[PDB]
């Protein structure tokens, strides 16, 4: 057996260091590979519990340029007919469609609009399950999609758990995200957990043209950080092989923001993924949580007020109030951006997402957080508060999934490389919490000079994880690197054991 988390923490591992190119729109795997009305860019998503799903198309290509038409969203039916085999879809769904538009006030740029996206909820599924289903409007010659299937997750229960979860973050789309997706499909996981940073649409102008950096190359050219909208098309279309078989739960990160006319912001992200927001009562798309067997998952804004006093803070409080761990043991949240990563990129950059956040938390006996943003690989050691703790959540980062940015290879500890305080809070969301230490190896600093205890394991790697949990109170850790192609490769590998007991 591997390593567990039951021996208490690990020394800490620095793995030594050894851009991506997007795929281009000339992809065969990226282009309209269907014709008229026919649907496109299928995914599933989970409800709040086993027995209903979402299934969500898009149905019409995309317009990009001039004279932009919105289309009218009344006039595509939304009917999935599914059942328990290929040859008896006899159960029928209708649901909600919509549209987006991506619209800047500013001479010279495009503007975009969408296909018609539709949502139609399941209900009354058994967990557990294979469901075939087939999609699109039947009253429209060549307007239903192909037969797909997925499977429910199972019961909710202190034994009954999804077999893998795949967990990754800031995919973007590049040759290297098809390496990470390709891993991760053939390691044939239940559920897929994307933490944030989906297709960098805007890493582009409005006009197609891409770059490894947008601050660097466009901020200072441009009246607004531009996006590129088809991406998200182009994403949705290459990973439909993925997301009509398998559920995929999506959380915003930063790369979601796509500000546009009247300031709005993140319009695409809305639209585009069906979430459990008004099964799990969230009432918002950035913030959600759901039962996948005996796991209550959390899947939290980094980019909506997460102050003690707002809306999500409520919410979550609700929520964790609700939680039954005799029903769901294991208690797991995901978010974009890390607290507790050891990268100069996006140092200590949510700390007041934690210090608003973390307690609650801690105080309900948080189990594991997934998280993205940072272009690396990390996992700390059970910590609370900057502290060890034997009852400290694990915290993992996995935004490593392979977008054009750079990769996160300085760490904040190298020689001379620790951040000014001041230049490091998110902007977008503001505040300021990161101070220095006042006990601790690093007291008085802002920075150790040395890989902090807290982290366990960290490598600049592409990858993606897989999560396996085995019982009430075991779950196998897997984190898998992308250039490591041979059968049952594995980068870093943990039992994570909690003990309910000492803690809740
Ligand atoms: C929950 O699952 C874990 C891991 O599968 C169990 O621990 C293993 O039990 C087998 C059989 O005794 C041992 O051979 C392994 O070495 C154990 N692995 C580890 C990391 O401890 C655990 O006993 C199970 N707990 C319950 C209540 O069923
Ligand atoms: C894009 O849409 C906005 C809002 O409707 C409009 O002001 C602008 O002129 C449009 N630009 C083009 C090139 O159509
Ligand atoms: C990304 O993909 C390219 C081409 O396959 C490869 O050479 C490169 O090493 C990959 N980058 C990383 C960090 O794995
Ligand atoms: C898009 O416009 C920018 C200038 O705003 C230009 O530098 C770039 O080459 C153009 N890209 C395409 C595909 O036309
Ligand atoms: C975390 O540590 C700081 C500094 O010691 C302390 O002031 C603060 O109260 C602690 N936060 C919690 C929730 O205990
Ligand atoms: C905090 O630590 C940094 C070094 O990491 C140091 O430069 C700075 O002066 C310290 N600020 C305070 C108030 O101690
Ligand atoms: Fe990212
Ligand atoms: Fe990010």
């Amino acid at each position: 057996e591997p390593a567990s988390t039951l021996e208490g923490p690990s020394r800490p591992v620095t793995v030594p260091l050894r851009h991506a190119v997007d795929l281009p729109d000339t992809d065969p795997r990226v282009q309209r590979r269907v014709t008229g009305w026919a649907p496109e860019q299928i995914a599933v998503a989970l409800s709040a519990a086993p027995t209903s799903a979402w299934v969500s198309w898009i149905t019409g290509d995309f317009q990009m340029g001039g004279a932009v038409k919105p289309l009218d969203p009344g006039t595509v039916g939304s009917v999935v007919r599914y059942g328990l085999a290929a040859d008896s879809l006899v159960r029928e769904a209708t649901g909600d469609a919509l549209v987006y538009s991506q619209l800047y006030p500013f001479e010279g740029l495009q503007n975009y609009t969408s296909g018609i996206i539709h949502h139609v909820r399941l209900q009354g599924l058994e967990p557990g399950t294979k469901y075939y289903y087939q999609c699109g409007d039947p009253s429209i010659p060549g307007a239903m999609s192909a037969v797909h299937a997925f499977r429910t997750m199972p019961a909710v229960g202190p034994r009954s758990y999804p077999g893998r979860i795949a967990v990754v973050g800031d995919l973007g789309l590049t040759y290297n995200t098809t390496s990470t997706v390709e891993h991760m499909a053939s390691n044939q996981p239940d559920l897929v957990l994307l933490l944030g940073d989906v297709s960098y649409a805007n890493l582009y102008l409005t006009n197609g043209t891409g770059t490894d950096c947008y601050s660097c190359s466009f901020a200072k050219s441009t009246p607004i950080h531009e996006t590129y909208q088809p991406r998200w098309d182009y994403w949705g279309r290459y990973m439909e092989p993925v997301t009509s078989s398998t559920p995929m739960m999506v959380v915003e990160g930063n790369h979601e923001i796509e500000q546009q006319i009247g300031n709005k912001t993140f319009a695409a992200y809305s639209a585009r993924f069906a979430f459990p927001s008004m099964e799990s009562e969230s009432f918002s798309p950035f913030y959600y949580s759901f039962d996948a067997g005996g796991i209550h998952f959390i899947m939290l804004a980094a980019y909506a007020d997460y102050s003690k006093s707002g809306e999500q803070y409520r919410w979550l409080e609700k929520d964790l109030a609700k939680v039954d761990r005799s029903v769901t043991p294991w208690l797991v949240a995901g978010w974009h951006a890390p607290w507790y990563s050891t990268y100069k990129a996006h140092y200590r950059e949510a700390e007041c997402m934690r210090v608003a956040m973390e307690e609650l938390l801690y105080s309900y006996g948080l189990d594991i957080v997934f998280t993205g943003h940072v272009h690396a690989y990390e996992r700390s050691n059970r910590v609370f508060n900057y502290t060890l703790d034997p009852c400290g959540a694990v915290h993992i980062s996995v935004g490593d999934g392979g977008n054009r940015e750079k990769m996160a290879t300085t760490h904040a500890d190298d020689p001379g490389r620790c951040p000014e305080p001041m230049s490091t809070p998110d902007a977008f969301m503001g505040g300021f919490c990161a101070f220095n230490f006042t006990s601790g190896p690093a007291a008085g600093s802002f920075c150790w000079d040395r890989q902090p205890d807290y982290s366990a394991y960290r490598e600049s790697s592409f990858g993606h994880g897989i999560l396996e949990v085995k019982n009430e109170t075991h779950a196998l850790w897997k984190w898998h690197r992308n250039q490591d192609l041979y059968q049952g490769a594995v980068g870093d590998e943990i039992y994570i054991v909690r003990e309910p007991e000492r803690c809740l």
